[PDB]
């Protein structure tokens, strides 16, 4: 008998990750879980065919069903526009989804005992809470073709005043300019999510900004966090012998590098992007990271594989050549989404399944069965031999076999007791 | 006999670094070198007294004399305004100087064989070329008090057109907004400095941007670098078997973490700030880093101690307590400035002196004589005993003694040959 999984929004993606996504569903999910799956194809060709409407439709479906699982997608540049003959250079679908849902993206390494860290001191996890809204991801940027003034203005909705600031008077030649923004309510939601994560883990929290330079913009994040801490969380932190402190971003990246881990790090949108990749690589592998958007309603989540679409492997796959691609981040997008679905529905069987699949994934790699990219972490890519790893299909089949075993034994444990 | 040093602009700074700066001049520079020193006091109290004009005057003096050496300064926040009863919350003096001079700030770790790295793979140096102009450091940021529209506009100097872009329509509540810019000529100068640094070292060059998100703003940096590479440097790189490649910033920080070092990394202003601190800490210590602004004229430099003013030690010093503060980055600001002064003046004696003082500094620490902060790198701060390190004065005297020896022996080597 299969587990009744409930409603899940899935977003199909691109290139190698698109192939792996289908293998995960076929081999690891569908044989055990029956889902009311709302499928949106976010492949670059379908986003082009729908003028990117499919991306907005998927985000609206997540608001409705409360759980989304997303495959890695291409954010097209000039080369991609030429490759696919795109109508427009479509904006990041992750940016589109995040700006519709809002919230905080929590990112953490997926640790295997036999995969070495690059930062030896990191014995405890570092969890980044990346503010998912605004800043560079909803900016208006443009080329300044020549001499002239760039100004930024604010006009209150009543129409009773107008403030105009000179950004720059280009006196000789041109350049570039941009405007960006953030919202008080979004920053407040980011603060609440960060304080709640720290209390859930029993770890201290650090917020990074550059408020000495962006005195008003970054000063606002610092002020909102401090006001919310003082009024709503300080006694809770004190009860757990933890603390909250603001840090300048450049001091914070050095503090993190020198640390033993074991803290929550609240990052603005851009820093969360950069620093989560630095941290994932520091723990051993860029591809071994979870990424879950927690929305402000405290009910909606979107789990994703945050890494690239592995174009190099896709080109090999297109030529009918053997590939060996790490599917773990894509599997954990499904297990994190299904664990939330289970929490919302009080579904014990689904919660057990989601945790079991995470355990199987880690146990498989720790038993020495892994893809080429993971074998390269241990030995170095030029030293990897074909006898050191499993191809994509072989690895998925090994996970499938280990999953069947874990679930079979647990089923037998019930009937006995 | 003393070395005729020539003209140097010095900028005095704040707190503990201000005390160390005077010790360096008194013990290591003035007994050996006679300088035409143009002194500017950039202490927070003097910047307040002159309404920050001293900072602009110092930058103009560097343009005139071509060499500046700068002590670490305070960039005041709300707490500093209260502490010193400041007239205004003065902007970063580093930002003011850099935006007047322009150029690229080259940053690299100062390596000691007995100071352990936190990233074991980094066996070769990583040099960051941080674009010194514009972006967040010359931004216009403000609080949005409530609902209303933020717009950004461009008006060419002829007055024949006006382009207006909506940044955001705040429908409920307020937030923050900002405008920033960069200049084509400054980006071109940054590109030239980066390509020239890579060729000087015989190492590949990487530029990081987020052009998939800021398609026009970051796309411009990517385009200018590629055009300059193709037209002016590609054959030179090919002759040295090196290369230039653009990378997305989040991919680049992971690539750097996983690397063995040995490359030049061109960073936009904000990334150069953050990533140079991450890299300095990765090599072993935040305080062990050189930082030299190379201006576009190919004649002017400003060397600085890029770390903080060590307020914790200054508070101990104010209470008449013993302190042990690492002066190495402040010494290397002087040696890097004096080495450039020597290059401009074809002054062999000064060039020898600047290199000798760098050698003495590293040899002293490698012989096991160091400050508490460096002893903490080896043993861990809670494990450091007073028998493991020298106080500030003791360390400066040890450096002074070793410098006297190095210079005495070299003087004797001439007279013999
Ligand atoms: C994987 C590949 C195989 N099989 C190779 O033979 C190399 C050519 C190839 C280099 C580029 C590359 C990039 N990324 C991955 N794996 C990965 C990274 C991040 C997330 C998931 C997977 N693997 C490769 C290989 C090593
Ligand atoms: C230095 C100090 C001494 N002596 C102590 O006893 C500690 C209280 C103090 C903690 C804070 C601190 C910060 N920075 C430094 N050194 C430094 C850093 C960067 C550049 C130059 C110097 N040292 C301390 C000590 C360890
Ligand atoms: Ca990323
Ligand atoms: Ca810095």
């Amino acid at each position: 008998k299969k587990i009744s999984g409930g409603s899940v929004v899935e977003m199909q993606g691109d290139e190698m990750t698109r192939i792996i996504w289908e293998l995960i569903k076929e081999k690891l999910i569908f044989p055990y879980v029956e889902l009311d799956l709302h499928s949106y194809d976010l492949g670059i060709e379908n986003r082009d065919a729908t003028n990117d409407q499919v991306t907005k439709d998927a985000a609206e479906a997540i608001k409705k069903h409360n759980v989304g699982v997303k495959c890695a997608t291409i954010t097209p540049d000039e080369k991609r526009v030429e490759e696919f003959k795109l109508k427009q250079m479509w904006k990041s679908p992750n940016g589109t989804i995040r700006n519709i849902l809002g919230g905080t993206v929590f990112r953490e390494a997926i640790i295997c005992k036999n995969i070495p860290r690059l930062v030896s001191g990191w014995v405890k996890p570092i969890i980044i809470g990346r503010h998912a809204y605004g800043d560079q991801y909803r900016a208006t940027d443009f080329v300044v073709p020549g001499p002239g003034k760039v100004e930024i203005t604010y006009t209150p909705s009543d129409g009773t005043q107008k403030v105009t600031y000179l950004v720059h008077n280009f006196e000789e030649g041109g350049g570039v300019a941009m405007g960006m923004y953030n919202q008080d309510k979004s920053i407040e939601d980011f603060a609440h999510s960060s304080f709640q994560m720290a209390l859930s883990k029993g770890w201290p929290l650090y917020l990074s900004t550059k408020n000495t330079i962006l005195k008003k913009y970054d000063g606002r994040f610092k002020d909102i966090f401090q006001e919310i801490y003082d009024k709503q969380y300080k006694s809770q932190f004190e009860a757990q012998k933890i603390w909250y402190e603001h840090r300048l971003i450049d001091d914070m990246v050095a503090q993190a590098m020198k640390s033993e881990g074991g803290f929550i790090w609240a990052c603005k949108n851009y820093d969360g992007d950069v620093q989560s990749d630095s941290v994932a690589q520091g723990y051993g592998s860029l591809g071994m990271m979870t990424s879950v958007l927690v929305c402000p309603d405290g009910k909606t989540v979107e789990a994703e594989a945050a890494h690239g679409t592995v174009t190099r492997h896709y080109r090999m796959y297109q030529k009918g050549q053997e590939t060996s691609t790490n599917p773990i981040a894509s599997i954990f997008a499904w297990t994190r989404g299904l664990a939330h679905r289970a929490k919302l529905d009080n579904n014990k069987e689904l919660a057990f399944f989601a945790n079991a699949l995470e355990e199987v994934s880690i146990e498989t790699i720790e038993a020495g069965f892994m893809t080429k990219d993971l074998a390269a972490c241990i030995k170095g890519l030029p030293n990897v031999q074909r006898s050191d790893y499993l191809n994509t299909f072989e690895f998925m089949d090994k996970l499938g076999e280990n999953l069947k075993i874990k679930l079979a034994q647990a089923k037998l444990s019930l009937e006995h007791h």
